[PDB]
């Protein structure tokens, strides 16, 4: 039910992936600097550069569009997510913690831009809390922990 819930609001997202992965990256980075420092080809940009940064917004319709593709599914996780947590783990080294960062933005920015209420915040919170865990699984596999 709660993968439905976000669903119902997702096409807003669909619809501009690129403008609103903008968003959500130049949120994150204002709101929580340091992790503006795990993307090398971002870090050191000054924040009144970054909304208008195209490889920034690409790079936000990236993560939302396989979002997407792990909303379109609702628990087929894992020739998804799997590789998520591999790449993120071992190639781009990002903590788990980041993970409830980016999820907090965009439940954010889905507030503002997608028309999505309280009830569907507490959804979308609920999904991303399913995500991470199982990206956490991962990590652990790997010796991530
Ligand atoms: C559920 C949330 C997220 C999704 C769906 C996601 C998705 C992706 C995807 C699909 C890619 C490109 C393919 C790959 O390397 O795996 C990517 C790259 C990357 N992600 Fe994420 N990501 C998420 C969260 C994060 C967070 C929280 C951070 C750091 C705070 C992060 C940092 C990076 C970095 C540094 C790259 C490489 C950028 C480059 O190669 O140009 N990701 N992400």
């Amino acid at each position: 039910a709660d993968f439905d819930a976000v669903l119902k609001c997702w096409g807003p997202v669909e619809a501009d992936y690129t403008t609103i992965g903008g968003l959500v990256l130049t949120r994150l980075f204002k709101e929580h600097p340091e992790t503006q420092k795990l993307f090398p080809k971002f870090a050191g940009i000054a924040q009144a550069d970054i909304a208008g940064n195209a490889a920034v917004s690409a790079h936000g319709a990236t993560v939302l569009k396989k979002l997407g593709e792990l909303l379109k599914a609702k628990g087929s996780h894992a020739a998804i997510l799997k590789p998520l947590a591999n790449s993120h783990a071992t190639k781009h080294k990002i903590p788990i913690n980041n993970f409830k960062l980016i999820s907090e933005v965009l439940v954010k920015v889905m507030q503002e831009k997608a028309g999505l209420d309280a009830g569907g915040q507490t959804a979308l919170r609920n999904v991303m809390g399913i995500i991470i865990a199982d990206l956490e699984a991962n990590y652990k596999e790997l010796g991530f922990s």
